[PDB]
């Protein structure tokens, strides 16, 4: 076990999945990017403080480029032409258990579930009405 | 569409599941909230706005009661010692088609899916190792 | 559901019913007015807010007009010739359950029911002795 | 008349209901206090004067005990965590008749009956959607 | 009970419709907007306020695109190349009743009923000749 | 070819209409009253100029009197007892062609269409909620 492994950020079912893996852990800072120049890149890291004596808070966010190729002085470069990012603090008192922890994972992963109302307003460029 | 309606926010798999339903909409800031009075709630808002010129940010926030030992109903102090905050932020560019959104939204949920060292460094306490 | 909907504010027995509309939510106030020109209507308004940490507050009012037709420069204005304002706030703990919540909704209707105390009162320019 | 008598301040139908008897009358205001504690009683109190030289005020309070997990004649502590408190102000101007104020007593039982949103909105301990 | 929803904005035909939906309500200024990228979305808004004591003021914005695709540097964005705006007030005295407003509202639509002087000047780059 | 003509500005039903016919069009400025007396008459005007190297913009005006009578010292005149007052500027680039214009049209008119937000919460003297 180590739990600093490569994942698959975008399931596209197989092909053209967008997978992440290890690529530095500097400062403490564990970090993810996908297989492209480091310009294209997808990035995910994560970071986990004592802030408070009583919490801990982890520190995660992922930036997911939309690609595209340039023209700076006649010649033709890599580029991201936007990204977007996502940046998420998770604050979590230290008298939290595994199961009280678990709780926060799956509540986590419902509020994205497929056809719930924050995944369906996101996905369709509207608000919540 | 009328994306606000209730949903399952934990999914113990049918027996235990925690929904969660409308409850506040004041300032267009949908809140929704679980069965129990607000210091043990899970409770859930979400906002979107045009943050910057170029950008639109989503502001997302979860709270989650610690449960392993809770009395239902009781006053239970400190509240910092008994809850979980989420804070999640995502910023994406006005350039963002559906499709862009669509994409942004699986990676967040890949992020979270069981098994993936996010999610299961949460669950266990953990830092990345 | 959506709890912002029409009420019959004044029960005059089926016939001369006030009945007040939701009509505005600007800066998260739950706004209903009667179905006349905004100079002679009811209004009814309610708003929740975190007073402190540890309390809600709901703030709510309710105006009852007089109404009259006055004659200004020779032309005849529906006027009211005035309003009476009830004006109540409850501050409720964030520790009160729902069924905590439902004791103070029926302890509210049972001092204003008819006969008790109160209500005669009021309703014979009356104090109480 | 004489108003100042117990009454039935939350009917839970027969079996279970609090009744509120006089209990103060020092400077006018009308004190009515349940069979408890004066840390856990639910109070009522009422006085009226003339507020200003075209109006009428009367001032009402009420104190309810969070009841779910109470312990019949305990310490509780903080008081804050343990009571909520209602208090309303109506101003009546001096012009209204007695069938005036009946109107505003009905009104102001109307807001509060049952079913109508915003004794909803707080028994589900919700705001406005 | 809503008003804050989505709907058509050009009903062209039953398919190439354009539709708003709720994006954001913040300060008291109801804002609907397209889906897909907001750099090429459609945007109304509204806002209602007493202007002075006897008048209410109502501010509505539209803006209609021009969708095109912007090459700059080899990289493509989703743009609009031009937008036309539409800003208009309108003031009513608190003395209109419900049917003064039916007919103000009647008036507005007979202005921009089709084959009406105004939008077919409109319609065909013209004025009034 | 004209389109300086009289037109229905208000059916309301087919007898009750409200027809304003062309009076003036001094400066540019196109306008067209209802008849009878001008004190009580509807009035509409509109202009278009191009306000700056690319744009051209439209100014419509259109007032909605109340109809009433003035008695002073028992002289009776026909007076409007008020007025409200709709004012909209529409700016158009110089490279819209027909069709755009003809977008933006329909724009306006779904706007304003019977059972859209905006013209349902003018007619009953309410925002957005």
């Amino acid at each position: 076990a180590s739990n600093f492994t490569q994942f698959v950020l975008v399931d596209n079912g197989g092909t053209g999945d967008v997978t992440v893996a290890p690529s530095n852990f500097a400062n403490g800072v564990a970090e993810w990017i996908s297989s492209n120049s480091r310009s294209q890149a997808y990035k995910v890291t994560c970071s986990v403080r004592q802030s408070s004596a009583q919490n801990r808070k982890y520190t995660i966010k992922v930036e997911v480029p939309k690609v595209a190729t340039q023209t700076v002085g006649g010649v033709e470069l890599p580029v991201a032409a936007w990204r977007s990012y996502l940046n998420m603090e998770l604050t979590i008192p230290i008298f939290a258990t595994n199961s009280d922890c678990e709780l926060i994972v799956k509540a986590m992963q419902g509020l994205l579930k497929d056809g719930n109302p924050i995944p369906s307003a996101i996905a369709a460029n509207s608000g919540i009405y």
